[PDB]
């Protein structure tokens, strides 16, 4: 759930997700359209994909436990769809941490008519 995606976010990258992550570019928040502004927001982009293959979980509100060993995340196991949609946060959290240096403010808020061009998953 977003209680967890959060948390995660903020243990990797010291950022809180709202508002560091959650109006960001073209894809981290609402977001569906266009071509992703940089590597963050590439990020956001294939995270929304992961959640695209999906269709019949809630990663949203459906909560999932996970423990760190020392650095690692490690989903704990639980329903399927908790399972994968652990697996799809942490992906993201780590896509966060490892573009941390390009992150740019001026991207914050970003307007959605800038949002152009196509890509699928
Ligand atoms: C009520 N509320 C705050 C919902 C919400 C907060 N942050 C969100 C993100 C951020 C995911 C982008 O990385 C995506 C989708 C929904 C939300």
């Amino acid at each position: 759930s977003l209680l967890e995606f959060g948390k995660m976010i903020l243990e990797e990258t010291g950022k809180l997700a709202i508002p560091s992550y959650s109006s960001y570019g073209c894809y981290c928040g609402w977001g569906g359209k266009g071509t992703p502004k940089d590597a963050t927001d590439r990020c956001c982009f294939v995270h929304d994909c992961c959640y695209g293959n999906l269709p019949d979980c809630n990663p949203k509100s459906d909560r999932y436990k996970y423990k760190r060993v020392n650095g690692a995340i490690v989903c704990e196991k639980g329903t399927s769809c908790e399972n994968r949609i652990c697996e799809c946060d942490k992906a993201a959290a780590i896509c966060f941490r490892q573009n941390l240096n390009t992150y740019s403010k001026k991207y914050m808020l970003y307007p959605d008519f800038l949002c152009k061009g196509e890509l699928k998953c």
